[PDB]
């Protein structure tokens, strides 16, 4: 009865405590990688008004796309799925309020 | 350095694919426990209606529910902040070609 929905909640706890520490990762790489990229643009931008280099810096960018799309797709999904556990969060404090009566 | 500056981009990228599924998953998990202990709240309520350690324990629930909400607030905002950040350096480098 009181033991066990006292273990759920700790492995809740515990679930918060590893999405805590996959956020900061992800922010931390995020955060470094768009700098980089935004560096790697000023470069690209430099190096297309000089020596344009035919395929060497087209394909190059072309690369750095089909990477950022990638990410595109990742954050999408990863806006998709925070959205719905927001919403089902609210849900879930509506449900729980209206338990007690 | 180019190669150097894009192959860091690439290592960078392998671990950000990496924390997103690590992340998607707890997020998934979490919110099937939750749903799973609100139905288990739901069961024993309805054998003891005035139990005031089962209401103790919906009490806590609810403001770890309240200071999630507010943290799944905060990732939201984040995520979309990066996302137009790379929305911008998408159509940046869409532009030089």
């Amino acid at each position: 009865m009181y033991g066990k929905l006292n273990k759920l909640v700790e492995h809740i706890k515990e679930l918060l405590q590893q999405l805590n520490k996959n956020w900061h990762r992800l922010q931390s790489n995020l955060h470094d990688m768009l700098q980089q990229m935004e560096q790697l643009f000023q470069e690209f931008q430099h190096f297309m008004q000089g020596n344009q280099d035919d395929g060497k810096l087209q394909n190059m960018i072309h690369e750095m796309q089909q990477f950022m799309n990638q990410l595109d797709n990742h954050l999408q999904s990863l806006s998709d799925t925070v959205h719905h556990f927001h919403n089902k969060l609210q849900e879930l404090m509506n449900n729980f309020h209206h338990l007690v009566h």
